């Protein structure tokens, strides 16, 4: 498996967390792709969010490419997401905005958590109930509570 990191208007540092957490959990060769700002095409000038749907669009369909980026996104009918995905395709989109906080090891483990979530279902995984990465978060308080591993049934199908 391969995981090419495609920054969108995020900090640099953020992406290294990506790039040096990754390869051992997903045993995965981990790319990282030149940085670029997120598109303005993108951009809901009403919502001040850019549109993750639109977002995933535009990356390459390259299994896997995760689009990461700094900037609050939204998907229709939603007030914010933390990311969108492509269910067992290629690409995904996570953003970081909504995990901000004081803790900066508390934030490392937010972004680690929502990035696994993200790939977890690029690798076909569906929302799991379990003790698991791959829950449903609905507020960052949702995303403390669960763990940055899959559940065993979770790994087995990957
Ligand atoms: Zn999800
Ligand atoms: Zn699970």
């Amino acid at each position: 498996m391969k995981i090419y990191i495609q920054p969108l208007s995020v900090n640099s540092h953020t992406v290294e967390v990506l790039a040096n957490s990754l390869p051992k959990i997903f045993n995965a060769e981990v790319f990282v792709l030149p940085a670029s700002d997120v598109s303005l095409k993108c951009y809901n000038a009403s919502r001040r969010q850019y549109n993750s749907t639109c977002i995933l669009r535009m990356l390459p369909p390259i299994k896997v490419t995760l689009g990461v980026t700094g900037k609050d996104i939204y998907a229709k009918g939603m007030n914010f997401v933390f990311g969108e995905a492509e269910l067992g395709g290629a690409r995904a989109v996570l953003s970081v905005f909504r995990l901000t906080t004081a803790d900066s090891e508390l934030y490392r483990e937010r972004v680690v958590k929502e990035a696994v979530h993200e790939i977890g279902h690029v690798l076909g995984l569906k929302h799991c109930s379990n003790n698991c990465v791959m829950r449903f978060s609905n507020s960052v308080q949702d995303v403390d509570r669960k763990p940055v591993s899959f559940c065993r049934e979770c790994a087995s199908k990957i």
